[PDB]
């Protein structure tokens, strides 16, 4: 298994975020500048619209879903859409004390993402997400380093 962030206030994590980096997930192979955005839902789950600039394509695509928390809401254990109701594992297994960067893996250690508020972070952050990646069985080396302006 891996260590998640076990003292989590969701409404916090809401908004904009960069993929700063992502393994080579084979539903985004080819998109760049890419963000996920999250809002809560009457429900409790939250909605995700997930967008990223086709570079060769010259578009943009999009595809929304929504995520659950699997158990305590204050436990960043959540299941994530992507395209239709079929779900996977998505964890915050590393999250600043005021939500700028988040280490997000996906339902095995094929999925990794860094995730930025800012388009770009430094290496003093860079580095130390992955050290954490390294540190949960990861293999950083898979990172393809989305590009942002």
């Amino acid at each position: 298994g891996v260590t998640v962030v076990n003292n989590f206030d969701a409404k916090r994590y809401l908004g904009t975020w960069y993929e700063i980096a992502r393994f080579d997930h084979r539903f985004e192979r080819g998109l760049e500048k890419v963000t996920a955005t999250y809002s809560l839902r009457d429900d409790g789950g939250l909605n995700v619209i997930n967008k990223g600039y086709n570079p060769d394509r010259g578009m943009w695509q999009q595809s929304e879903g929504k995520a659950y928390f699997t158990g305590a809401p204050t436990r960043a254990a959540l299941k994530v859409s992507f395209f239709g109701p079929f779900y996977g594992g998505y964890n915050v297994i590393a999250l600043d004390r005021e939500y700028r960067h988040a280490l997000v893996s996906g339902p095995d250690r094929d999925y990794l993402w860094i995730l930025s508020r800012t388009p770009t972070i430094s290496d003093e952050v860079k580095q130390e997400m992955l050290a954490v990646a390294t540190r949960e069985g990861f293999d950083v080396s898979k990172f393809i380093w989305v590009q942002q302006p």
